[PDB]
């Protein structure tokens, strides 16, 4: 077809990669995966209810936390419905349905339709209490009145999807290596290391003889491995590495058709920088010109209970109780394996059990499959996301193991998917094959719910733009999604892509008008405005969805308010009009636009923050973190949400006291001067003690607590919040000025500080109840979000931070010391940031 080719060229520009391309291939897994994904796509497309799809009610089935019940002291809730300008308030009970409110309106007042929130593409529809809508719980928590317009359901037809119509030792022959341009050092020796890998576990290892490092090195050696051919498990990687460690590539021993991989290969390798997820990719380097290569030959068809004593059961259960980062001894492993059936009765044993498996042994693998045949206990246990994530990490390369984890995820309501989506997407980096239960799960869930669908797009596009290690895989997944999201969403994405391309192609030019002499002259700010007013007319779209808040529709630029800012990089501060006529307020949408940092680390941190909040919700705690919108759109560059009416703490202090200097009161004065009534001031000191506590606990746990005061902000209403997670010591930032607000000054105790301490201990202990989930997220963040990181140095930090294996009193004691360490030195580390600027 011809109207199918434009559509392909449409999808390419949306994706940022061309998936028809075959240049960087050596087999057909990608195309196979495109074809494979058609079925599950169409199964979810055919399945979804058009009506509920179009309106995508954002809904939860969690209870309602104690601290928001207190905010409805009457079993009634106030909703204000509108038409033109005609408006009326309605008495509603928490258990009322959108259905039970329409008649409480129509049958109540006379002189079909649906309830949409003012200023947003967000709806209150479907069989759910209003108390179980997200927009409603937000309105409460924020002290805000719910505002909603009456109009029609949006036409489901707008979401019309288009139309698609042996038994011997294994051997590998190393021929040679070659880099087109060598020049680097008195080149040491150089050898090839050939690992047979499965789940980061090396099953077998052979090397070449060491030879000189010229731009062409040879061997012609057959390397014989200890493993037999029938002993190879599906998912096994031939991992080929160059030491002198500087280069790596991987080739799957068994392909997507269960065939043993045979023949000649010329593989272009990746270079080490200066363990992590990049080291695992089946993708070869596409830069065939600059990159080191390797040549190999494969010639080698398809794939082929009683009662336990006492003290051992104790020993077993000790092992099972232990944390995800506890090393399993050989003794521990054999214990688990020999008593696998007894181990199978404990859903928590599963990770340690399945890493007690000798995957290099064919007959044991089989027994493990038989073992997985009786899933009774597993299938009936409640969802433990933490358990499930463990099975999706770099430690498991077996499809059956991985699929039981994907099975458990099915029972997640879309609310919870949204919480774990970034990390489920990053977990895709740990899949041996392009077609996985996990990729498909993301596809299904993505297409069933537009909100998920939106974030799935941006999450995948972030990686496609930024890493060659996985861009091909993620691109095939993105195409699968785009092919079913609907014409309405395709148009939307198109809008959004245009805008950010246009806007980034302005962040560049501007940044190069001063390298390090930051000082934004009139010559700079004016030409910025000239670009935008040029853009406004005949290129920049009418209205785009705010990528980090798909609810809000942004309209026209407000040129006058735009700027560059004092930052040592040069980020755009941009403000937009809302395109929604019904918008309750006339306030602008602020979006920062920043080039120079890798925003994916900021994404991973923010999202764990949201997780940490919901974790706290489970125990009726609120720490009012402000996890600001932040989306990585392209390479080294992406957008951020402007929190209105906030300023940096350092910037606050550089208004009263010189520049090099500090002083302790200025925070509290700044608060009193920006809050009108001394009550709204107390509402601010309130907000401060909670927000402060939260960022202290969260921050310590992730070991990102030692920050320079310019990296912490506060709102005009008391809410403190860390920013720019782009990358002697202090556990967190609790400085004298903070303490001054709490009614304390250098080594004493006060009622707000007594509270502060109290809420901290309570917040900490709460996270400790979810220890395992946090350990796995952290290490996955480390493996999929950074350069190189250590498998017991970087990660093993969080065991200690969360104080694994302690009684609550120890834990509380431990944390309260950290509070006191910050006390000792108060301004010490702070001052140092400026001292280093000369040492
Ligand atoms: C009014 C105001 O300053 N609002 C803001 N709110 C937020 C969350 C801001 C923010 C958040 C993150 C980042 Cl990364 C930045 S930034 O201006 O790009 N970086 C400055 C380095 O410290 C600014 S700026």
């Amino acid at each position: 077809s011809e109207e199918s080719q434009a559509f392909q060229r449409q999808l390419t520009a949306l994706i940022g990669y061309d998936v028809t391309d075959v240049s960087n291939v050596h087999d057909d897994e990608l195309e196979f995966t495109r074809r494979g994904l058609v079925t599950p796509r169409m199964a979810e497309v055919a399945s979804r209810d058009p009506k509920l799809y179009a309106m995508h009610p954002w809904v939860t089935s969690k209870p309602l936390p104690e601290y928001l019940w207190k905010k409805i002291a009457n079993n009634c809730i106030f909703i204000v419905i509108h038409r033109s300008t005609t408006s009326q308030t309605i008495k509603v009970s928490p258990d009322d349905t959108p259905g039970a409110i329409l008649q409480s309106f129509f049958t109540k007042m006379a002189k079909d339709f649906v309830l949409r929130v003012c200023g947003r593409d967000e709806y209150l529809v479907g069989e759910t209490p209003i108390k179980n809508f997200q927009w409603v719980r937000h309105c409460l928590k924020n002290g805000e009145e719910i505002h909603v317009v009456l109009d029609t359901p949006p036409d489901p037809a707008l979401d019309e999807v288009r139309k698609e119509e042996c038994d011997r030792k294994f051997r590998v022959k190393i021929r040679g290596i070659d880099i087109p341009v060598l020049p680097r050092n008195t080149d040491l020796t150089v050898f090839v290391e050939a690992n047979i890998q499965h789940g980061q576990q090396v099953l077998c290892q052979r090397r070449t003889s060491p030879k000189p490092f010229t731009e062409e090195v040879l061997w012609n050696v057959w390397l014989e491995f200890s493993i037999k051919i029938k002993d190879l498990p599906k998912g096994a990687l031939l991992n080929l590495q160059i030491y002198c460690l500087l280069y790596y590539v991987n080739l799957l021993l068994i392909d997507h058709r269960f065939l043993l991989r045979r023949g000649e290969y010329v593989l272009h390798m990746w270079q080490i920088s200066g363990f992590n997820a990049d080291k695992l990719t089946s993708a070869t380097n596409p830069d065939k010109e600059n990159s080191m290569s390797i040549s190999i030959l494969l010639d080698n068809h398809p794939i082929a209970r009683a009662e336990m004593p006492n003290q051992l059961r104790k020993q077993l259960e000790a092992i099972i109780a232990t944390d995800p980062l506890n090393p399993l001894t050989a003794e521990d492993k054999e214990l688990l394996w020999h008593f696998r059936y007894e181990s199978l009765k404990h859903p928590k044993a599963y990770p340690k059990l399945f890493s007690s498996v000798k995957w290099g042994q064919q007959e044991i693998v089989a027994k493990t499959y038989q073992l997985l045949a009786r899933r009774e206990v597993w299938d009936q246990s409640a969802l433990d996301v933490g358990l499930t994530m463990q099975l999706l990490d770099c430690n498991f390369s077996d499809e059956n193991v991985r699929a039981i984890a994907v099975q458990k995820l099915e029972s997640l309501e879309d609310d919870d998917v949204l919480h774990y989506l970034l990390q489920l997407v990053q977990a895709v980096k740990f899949e041996p094959y392009h077609d996985s239960a996990l990729a498909r799960f993301l596809l299904k869930r993505g297409l069933r719910n537009k909100r998920i669908g939106h974030f799935l797009f941006w999450f995948l596009r972030s990686e496609i733009a930024q890493s060659r290690h996985y861009q091909q895989r993620f691109a095939v997944i993105l195409e699968a999604y785009l092919r079913g999201c609907g014409t309405a969403m395709l148009h939307d994405f198109t809008q959004q892509v245009q805008v950010i391309e246009m806007l980034q192609k302005v962040t560049l030019d501007i940044k190069s008008l001063s390298a390090e002499k930051y000082d934004v002259s009139s010559q700079v700010i004016s030409q910025l405005k000239q670009k935008l007013e040029n853009l406004q007319n005949s290129q920049l779209p009418e209205s785009f969805r705010v990528p980090y808040d798909p609810g809000l529709k942004a309209g026209a630029l407000a040129i006058e308010k735009c700027k560059v800012m004092a930052s040592k990089k040069k980020p755009l501060w941009l403000e937009f009009k809302c395109a929604d006529p019904t918008a309750l307020s006339n306030e602008t949408i602020g979006i920062i636009f920043k080039h120079g940092d890798d925003l994916r680390q900021d994404m991973l941190i923010l999202q764990i923050l949201r997780i940490m909040e919901s974790i706290w919700e489970t125990e009726s705690l609120d720490l009012c973190l402000l996890p600001y919108g932040c989306i990585s759109t392209g390479d080294k560059i992406g957008m951020i949400e402007i929190v209105k009416d906030a300023t940096t703490i350092a910037k606050i202090q550089q208004s009263t006291v010189g520049n090099t200097g500090f002083k302790d009161e200025v925070l509290n004065h700044w608060l009193k001067e920006k809050s009108p009534t001394e009550e709204k001031f107390q509402a601010a000191v309130e907000r401060f003690v909670y927000s402060c506590a939260g960022y202290c606990v969260a921050t310590f746990v992730l070991g990102i607590g030692d920050r320079h005061n310019d990296n912490i902000m506060i709102t005009e209403t008391g809410n403190l919040f860390h920013i720019d997670f782009g990358h002697e010591r202090v556990p967190f930032v609790l400085t004298p000025d903070f303490l001054f607000v709490m009614g304390t000054s250098g080594k004493k105790t006060s009622p707000h500080f007594q509270k502060f301490q109290d809420i901290c201990v309570k917040a900490y202990l709460a996270l400790r109840h979810h220890t395992n989930l946090l350990i796995i997220l952290f290490s996955m963040m480390l493996m999929t979000g950074m350069p190189q990181l250590t498998s017991k140095e970087d990660i093993e930090y969080i065991r200690d931070a969360l104080t694994v294996g302690k009684n609550e009193e120890d834990a509380k004691k431990y944390f309260l010391d950290q509070i006191e360490v910050c006390r000792d030195k108060g301004w010490t580390v702070q001052f140092n940031w400026f001292l280093h600027l000369v040492l």
